[PDB]
């Protein structure tokens, strides 16, 4: 019954039966994206209508468009013909990826430079790689993607080992032609392999690592309901999930005695991007938006037992559409298990003689993807006592390039001859706040240094102030470690005994944010990557910091657009978009393959309850 | 054989026999401080001297001694006797807690005070307390405990919530002499309990929880030989223990091939304080150097399984001297076990077919300490991949005052009419560090941001660049993070495949370092808190950033008369002393007892290895 459960096989096959119906899914028609929308607000009241957002691409090459369905109805709600030149072209579509290899292996320059390399075209890879936005006039309007070629010695070689530096080829994906080839000069193509399951190279596998076994006699502690509704230790939440964002969280709750607060209406990661740092013109065009343009949902992977997730583990099986509207279910692909965590709290008191401890846990709903290279793993973890937090975990291999003699500025060497050039995996999570409901403000805290002198003779005492942003304008925030800044969501309207608003503290890893130059594309298409946190009123429209259309589209939408607006934030409903990322010098550990490494943030109730909220966990 | 083995009971009853029969020990003498000393450097060759190092306290009133003794050949090195007004008090001694309140209970000025707040002298809990250095020019060269008085309204209560605020006293625990009782005025004291355990407070508890069970059926991965030599998936060291320090570990190194490759040749956190930033003179002397003053060791947990450590455990139960010379151990007092640690690498390959995923591990070594009202765990981190990581868990109960009237800057609210002041939690991680041998330097790590133009015309590149610290005086170092800043200790006649020297990589959480002015007591005896990572030239007499003895020590030893010496550091035997520490602002959640909040750091090999370290381990 919940209009928050997940879409459905029958769902997606019913829009694409009304689509038909209506004349919108004829033979040249694709589907780039398909995802359920969120009931508006104050819908809980009415009747549900599941509503369904498609963007329809032509591959005739007529102009693409947007359409909105009632799938409960059976009806056409909207459709709109897109200027993709204007607003953004779609998201880039699987079956694209095949066709730049495809067009390469024919065209007369491309095979002059594989010649050049002496390099055999059928052991040639090309990456079909999101174009961006730059000096090419040509490329506005058209659909573009670029091409890195690297050498795959055999069929289960790993490429990434030979990347092709000084040669890079774009390509018109829809009328299929080669737009350019670009050859800079020839660099060795390094030679040694990265075939992380060959034994000449792993060496003998470790015979050292005993079994650990995790298991739940009686079963979790977690129930699931209606597919997607999540009830644990005190916590309330759906579990959705979006082939552009992954998995969702929706309604996050927590009963505090006989009340069921809200805490967050909406979790998830917006947007995600991959900066390159390379000066080189073979990749100075590179940024990946992993969710903007590839839609990490779409390539999530199945996640096997006693592997992937382990424990006693739930999953589900996300269904989403293929490019002609069918249902395809993505097996095992989220995984939902509990698990210890330590010491909650701990005491021995030395008056009373009395003794306590109590052990933790977490709620953990993941997923994890794979886009070309890379892989990442989402995490989204609640704790017993009140705490949410996000970790993105990002391993994969490396994308490399040559390493020039006389080494970089920008690449590191991680073999002989082989580089791997400086980047960052920047991620935006939204979260739609809901304190105790739907009336929230934002304070900045910083720390407080106090000067020795009258009042404070010892030079001992510090405190804190707290800033209200009051309006959009105000709301664009940096880190700033040294003071300990952090940024509370509190209700005005909902005071905790003491007679202080409810809140929560949202605590940031402080890394650095977009390194680019400001006067960069990067700078503008990412905007939201140069600031840690930013705040907007809620709008059913502003759904990603970089807007709707992200694949070959300028700045112009998205959060800069958003808080112009300079609507008034305090005490109203609102958004926190929180920038957060790794800067990468690829280290000679991370080839031929990456150990995971990790960042996110989290928050933790800030006078939300009366007393600790664990007090009623048992022993042992 | 192992010359860092831990110190048996036999060996403790030793040094007592020794000092007994060389005059030292009589029955006015106790023992304030014993420890095993580590073996002086290139001693490998030599036949083992186990010595051991000893302060005696003298009870009336005589000055105390620093005392070295030889177990293994039952002679006294060294008898020094101290001048404690110059160099510094002993460490408090367990035997003097009690003493404050039984000296307070029958002082008429303190008795004055509880009838003028209606209080009951034998429910009036007294906190010993740590006195500092401040303006009280009768205190210097006497062994001070300060008071501040908890009420405890039945044998089971926890006084920590019936705080007597308006009320210090100041007393000599060796002439048994209250010097002086400060009652500012009455403030209500808190009426509500903070009983934990209390039905009425917890209410139902929950009965949501369903087990999980970890087992190891085959047994763990990791031999103990020795009784304290650790062997782990590659991983070599020893697991020592000091009463001041706590777990210590000794000669960390990886066996990479057939190499075993040094990197840590002694990891502790040789100082932690706790800085209080009220200004009321009831509290703004109060700065508690746990490790030095208190001595952490001396009160760690004994740990029951299923409980504080959850798995295949395997125990150490170290051994420690009473007051007067005999051992006693602290059963279980030492967890040692591995954990599952999620994914350690994974990628999906669209062009091999090749599906990877790995699992990674953690071997946790750890201990829990109670401080009056905080317990701690202190746990130290060895994964699969290389990295080496340190994580304190900060619980107990908060230290209490009353809630002025009108409010606080400096206190927050817990309860009606209940406070809790202010303060940090401060630590330092003494590195000794031995990458690849004892040959090393640390550079500084930051990242560069480039400007638009010549070389880079989209604006994309950054870089980084390494700052070597050359000589003491220039290695007093600060974070910033938003320039990325670590610091990585390399070894500079030792190099890698691609002939870069091998380095480790130390990230910091880069948290707030101490608030206090800069002209405080507290700012002076804590030097080391004001900056997040020193360097020193590595001396066998430079144990502590406060140098050995803290209690009622003013400034003048430790970290800024190490470096001084300004000695050189690139391409030496070094220390790296890292400071990183929690800012409380105690919220509601955290009454009446608090869940845990951690803080921490690690550091991950840079170019040690010459790929990945974990290619060889199987699947599943
Ligand atoms: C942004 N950026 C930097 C970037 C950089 C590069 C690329 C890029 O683009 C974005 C890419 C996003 C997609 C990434 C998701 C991961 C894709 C993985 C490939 C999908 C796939 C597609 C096809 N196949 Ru098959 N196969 C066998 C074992 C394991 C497999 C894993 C995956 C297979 C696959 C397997 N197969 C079936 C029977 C016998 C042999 C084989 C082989 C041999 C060698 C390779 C693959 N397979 N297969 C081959 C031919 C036809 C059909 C077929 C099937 C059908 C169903 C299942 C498996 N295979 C972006
Ligand atoms: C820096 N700062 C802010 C600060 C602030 C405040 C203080 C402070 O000082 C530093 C203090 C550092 C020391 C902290 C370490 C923790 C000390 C814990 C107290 C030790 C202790 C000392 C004594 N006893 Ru008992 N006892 C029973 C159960 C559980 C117990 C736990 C601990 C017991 C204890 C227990 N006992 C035995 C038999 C019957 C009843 C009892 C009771 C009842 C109520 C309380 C305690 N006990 N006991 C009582 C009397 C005589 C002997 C005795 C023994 C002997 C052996 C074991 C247990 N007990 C510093
Ligand atoms: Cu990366
Ligand atoms: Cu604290
Ligand atoms: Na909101
Ligand atoms: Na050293």
């Amino acid at each position: 019954a919940s209009p928050f459960r997940l879409a459905s096989a029958g769902e997606i096959s019913e829009v694409q039966g009304i689509l038909r119906t209506a004349g919108l899914l004829g033979p040249e028609k694709r589907i780039a994206y398909l995802g359920v929308l969120d009931p508006a607000r104050g819908a809980g009241s009415e009747a549900e209508d599941r509503r369904f957002r498609v963007f329809i691409h032509d591959v005739s090459g007529a102009r693409p468009q947007e359409v909105t369905v009632s799938v409960t109805n059976g009806t056409v709600i909207s459709a709109v013909e897109l200027d993709t030149a204007a607003t953004g072209e779609l998201p880039v579509l699987e079956e694209e990826f095949e066709v730049v290899e495809q067009l390469l292996a024919t065209d007369e320059r491309w095979l002059k430079a594989l010649a050049a390399r002496n390099l055999d075209v059928s052991k040639v890879r090309v990456a079909p790689l999101s174009a961006g936005v730059f000096e090419y006039a040509e490329e506005r309007g058209r659909r573009i993607l670029r091409g890195l070629a690297f050498v795959q010695d055999f069929p289960e070689d790993s490429a990434w080992a030979h990347p092709v530096d000084g040669l890079v080829a774009y390509v018109d994906v829809v009328s299929k032609e080669v737009t350019r080839v670009i050859d800079t000069g020839v660099f060795p193509v390094p030679a040694e392999h990265g075939n992380y399951t060959d034994p000449e190279l792993t060496g003998p596998l470790r015979t050292t690592q005993k079994p650990i076994s995790i298991t739940q006699p009686e079963g979790p502690s977690f129930t699931v309901t209606g597919g997607n509704h999540i009830e644990w230790e005190k916590w309330s939440l759906d579990v959705g999930f979006d082939v552009r964002e992954g998995v969702v969280l929706h309604n996050i709750a927590f009963r505090d005695g006989d009340r069921l607060r809200p805490i967050i209406n909406r979790a998830s990661i917006a947007e995600m991007v991959v900066p390159y740092g390379d000066p080189s013109p073979i990749r100075s065009w590179q940024n990946y938006f992993d969710t903007g343009e590839y839609l990490v949902g779409q390539y999530a992977n199945s996640l096997e037992l006693g592997c992937d997730c382990l424990g006693d583990i739930t999953y589900l099986s996300p269904v989403i559409s293929d490019a002609f509207g069918n249902p395809r279910e993505i097996r095992n692909g989220i995984c939902m298990h509990e698990e210890d965590w330590g010491i909650l709290a701990k005491h021995s008191d030395l008056w009373s003689g009395i003794n306590y401890t109590r052990r933790n846990r977490r709620m953990v709903i993941s997923f994890f993807t794979t886009i070309g290279n890379y892989d990442y793993g989402f995490y989204w973890y609640l704790y017993l006592d009140g705490t949410i937090e996000f970790e993105a975990k990002a391993t994969g291999v490396v994308f490399t390039s040559a390493f020039p003699e006389g080494g970089s500025d920008n690449i590191s060497q991680l073999a002989p001859g082989l580089g791997a050039p400086f980047h960052q995996h920047i991620f935006s999570a939204r979260l739609d706040m809901a304190i105790d409901g739907f009336t929230n403000r934002v304070e900045e805290e910083d720390v407080v240094r106090q000067t020795m002198g009258p009042g404070n003779e010892r030079g001992n005492a510090f405190s804190r102030k707290r800033t209200v942003l009051t309006r959009e304008s105000e709301a664009v925030r940096e880190a700033d470690a040294r003071t300990g800044r952090t940024w509370i969501i509190s209700n005005p309207e909902s005071k905790n005994r003491l007679n202080e608003p409810v809140g929560y503290k949202l605590h940031a890893h402080n890394q650095p944010t977009l390194l680019a130059d400001p006067g960069s594309s990067i700078a503008r298409r990412a905007a939201f990557a140069t600031k840690d946190l930013w705040v907007t009123r809620y709008a059913d429209d502003e759904r990603y910091p970089t807007g709707d259309f992200v694949n070959q589209h300028s700045g112009g939408a998205g959060l800069p657009s958003y808080i112009a607006q300079d609507r008034d934030i305090d005490g109203q409903d609102i958004v926190v978009w929180h920038t957060f990322g790794l800067t990468h010098f690829p280290r000679v550990e991370d080839w031929p393959i990456m150990p995971v490494d990790t960042v996110g943030f989290k928050l933790r109730p800030e006078g939300f309850f009366d007393r600790s909220p664990v007090l009623d966990v048992p022993a042992n």
